[PDB]
């Protein structure tokens, strides 16, 4: 009895010095963006609001958190499937990112409403 304050913790993996510098990288929090800088991020991202999210590649926006599919499983020869994670702001930072379908693995809490 004791020690459970919250099961979801802050695991500081990349977040100090996570060193993603630009669009080499898979998005993901290491990442501390604000409301304005998904706007840009979208488009930095090659994405684009969307009607409904469902394409390798390209999401959906909506405000203080975008959704976006992650990277498939990919072959050379060969590339299909296809999942979608949920990525959110909180502040001026990234608050996640969720593979939506499993929404577990990844996993970080909601943003508060204003």
């Amino acid at each position: 009895m004791g020690s459970s304050h919250h099961h979801h913790h802050h695991s500081s993996g990349l977040v100090p010095r996570g060193s993603h510098m630009g669009r080499m990288v898979n998005l993901e929090p290491d990442m501390t963006i604000s409301k304005n800088e998904m706007v840009k991020l979208l488009e930095a991202t090659q994405y684009r609001q969307v009607s409904k999210m469902t394409r390798p590649g390209e999401f959906t926006v909506q405000a203080n958190s975008i959704e976006m599919i992650r990277r498939p499983f990919d072959f050379p020869d060969s590339k299909e499937g296809q999942v979608r994670a949920r990525l959110t702001f909180d502040g001026d930072h990234l608050a996640t990112i969720v593979n939506m379908e499993n929404n577990r693995q990844f996993g970080f809490f909601r943003l508060d409403p204003r």
